């Protein structure tokens, strides 16, 4: 049977980018294949030059979204390079059985492992590595990411009329918990091991120190900032591996929201910030109807502005004076 | 075209109270003109006299609820004060485009401007203070509130029958974050911006000293329940602009409830307790069955009934044995 | 009238397991009468031995699981005996008026009484002890439980269609705030009333020290994981009356998912997290596909792996490759 199906190979790409994908499948069932590399490397977090030793998926923080539909097969590829220094596994949400395949795919320094595993499930999941006795401290040090499996008819409204996307982007957020000294220094380490013991006790104050998206405050501003043109369908999809977040775009709104991000639900409408819960990864709709500048943000206000839990969408295209105008420009009273 | 539109002006008035409007419009589409001062004060905010520097919008904590039909345009007239001593403006979640509104509101002390924006989604929001670089602060300082816009036919439940309500009261939830010294006791300022620096040492903890509603432990306690009778329907609207909340009518019901406030979704029935996540405004519609004292609370009970997030409501009428009766009075075994 | 129905008495059983009940009512209403004897002990939580002094309904931490079917009338009698130290009451969600009946049975040691109220509304709902001024303190050492009111005709799903499990299980997720020394060891007291002044300030950290399934750490692992086959439908019904958890099934889904567990609403649907806020029963049905160890955890991993919130499911039946399969088994680059 399986023998039987077609195959075709995909190269990922890096966050906030999406690879190349159909949304209403054009091909019957295949067999999907990916590979991903495991990375452990020193990641400078923010300003004043934190640095911690991250682990990823193929070199980034999140790992790359792979795109699949409905009853297709996933097949990957891990490998985990004899540089790296710890055992890793991956459990994918979409998956059914041996823990998300976290059971299945242990590699230590040096080894490779292929799983396949039917996507069932219709919606966007998380993925992340999930070794037994070091779960939450793989996860914080940024090793998830996460997959979408689209229906074979594409995305649909309420009342189930087509939504076509003419962008998609790709959001992670990730909370980390740099040790500090006693006056509130960032701690340095030589290897991940040494990090450890004072990891686990930084993770139990259950206070991160920095939350960020795309790995590091700022990864999505100025010359990084998501772009878009009035009048583009934009997708994003946003994850959150171990705390939840409610995203928020400043200026805009959530037309079609999938906050649980299951698309055999009907999305909800109009929303202004909607909860997505650790370890789950959620999709917002919207059409661009204003240029300019927007804060896309975790709206706990002090974790996108402190924190480092701010990114930003430049606009462009005419302004719209019916929708917004400054009729009384700032002056003297 | 907006020349042509008819244009009425309204007063607002205090939380927890809400100004006259109708729930059906009887008119078409108006300009409906609002104006805000911006008051900078001084709050105490418990019993044992903490006193905080307060950024108001009308002297209120939450500032007051805007009530206006789908497809009106909102005309607000915001003035700074020469007697203020900060930069302040007004991000309104309903609206589209200029980041809701803030970068084109930028006022100092001394100044005023006119914003005019339509109200194309119907359902409450949150609105609130946000200058480049002290958003949090200003935000936690008590510089939110909250905008209704109801669609232009009234309120429906699942099933698009008719909602009305009888009564309806605002609830503004306000998590702070008062610097303390080495033993634990509230700092006080002279100013402002004395307590800048502090303030956000304080907000960077994400755990707030106090969390209350109205802006004082116990301000909707006593005197200042919010009534009703048996009978009655009620519509609460309950706003957190930085923090999530979930309310809980205590010996009550949300018997229509729009979590994320968004009017186009069908209500969820039969809530005991529901989220709001921060960054925003939602609403739950009850109908009082049984008189006497109800406790209105947010649920996590620590946040409730240690922290300040707990107000009453006293309901008048005749008591029903049918849905609840003491069978057996507390007595000795 | 009531004195007309029929009545039955009803013996609980201990959490995770559930009292013997019909889904769909074979008979009409009735008054369905319980017990429950209130107890005060010490409570090891944890492998090193940390004590502390639960407040219990009937002796477990959640309290047992009431099941009845909508307008049935629940009479309870509550016992409070003398050999407890503290005055303790019952406030149940389900219920209206009278603060949830918590102002009507109010006993202290060596009283009793006995309750009616009329199960309106069909769902999960939460009951808890909550005493004037000590609400957050009875909460919190484990005086909390929950009552499924179902509907006279059942459970269904998103298109009316009938949904019947064959197991179901009762999971109480209880977050303790254990007072610490200056060198972060727990504490340990005589009496409850002497650990008064300590939890308070404990709890106003806002910073659990143990969040447990069933009273403790690892309580639902190795000979106490929940038991399952391939091809059973299992209901588990999750509750958590004061702070928010995530749920979530390692290796599995919520097929249909009551998030905030009330029945006349639809079921969400393939969610692979969801959130319960805190004050709030939930209830997720999944039919298990996969044989093997099932993880079932609040998904803040840091929670969940470090301070106690996961528990085991143990499925018997065969493995299907078709759904998943190594292709590569683990092995040397
Ligand atoms: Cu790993
Ligand atoms: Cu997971
Ligand atoms: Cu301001
Ligand atoms: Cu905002
Ligand atoms: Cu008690
Ligand atoms: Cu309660």
């Amino acid at each position: 049977d399986i023998s039987t199906l077609p195959r075709v190979k995909v190269d990922l790409v890096k966050p906030p980018f999406v690879h190349a994908h159909d949304q209403v499948a054009k091909t019957g069932p295949r067999v999907v294949e990916f590979t991903m590399t495991i990375e452990e490397k020193k990641l400078v977090i923010d300003r004043e030059g934190t640095e911690i030793h991250a682990m990823t998926f193929n070199g980034s923080v999140p790992g790359p979204l792979m795109v699949v539909h409905e009853n297709d097969y996933v097949e990957l590829r891990l490998i985990n390079p004899d540089t790296n220094t710890l055992l890793h596994n991956i459990d994918f949400h979409a998956a059914t059985g041996a823990l998300g395949g976290g059971a299945l795919t242990q590699v230590n320094p040096g080894e490779e492992t292929t799983l396949r595993f039917k996507a069932t499930k219709p919606g966007v999941f998380v993925y992340h590595c999930a070794p037994e006795g070091m779960v939450p401290w793989h996860v914080t040090s940024g090793m998830n990411g996460a997959i979408m499996v689209l229906p074979r008819d594409g995305l649909k409204d309420e009342k189930g009329q087509p939504l076509t996307y003419d962008k998609i982007y790709y959001v992670g957020e990730q909370d980390f918990y740099v040790p500090k000294d006693e006056a509130g220094n960032y701690k340095k380490y030589e290897t991940p091991g040494e990090a450890y013991e004072d990891a686990v006790k930084a993770m139990r104050t259950l206070t991160p120190t920095h939350i960020v998206f795309n790995g590091a405050v700022g990864a999505l501003t100025g010359d990084h900032a998501l772009t878009a043109a009035v009048g583009e369908r934009v997708l994003v999809v946003h994850s959150q591996a171990n705390r939840d977040t409610r995203p928020h775009l400043i200026g805009g709104h959530g037309d079609y929201v999938w906050a649980t991000g299951k698309f055999r639900n009907p999305p909800d409408l109009d929303q202004e910030t909607w909860l997505i819960p650790g370890g789950t990864a959620g999709a917002a709709f919207y059409t661009f109807r204003q240029p300019g500048v927007y804060a896309y943000v975790n709206h706990n206000l002090i974790e996108a502005f402190e924190l480092g839990a701010a990114g930003h969408f430049k606009v462009t295209g005419e302004w719209n004076d019916d929708l917004m105008t400054s009729v009384v420009k700032p002056a003297s009273m």
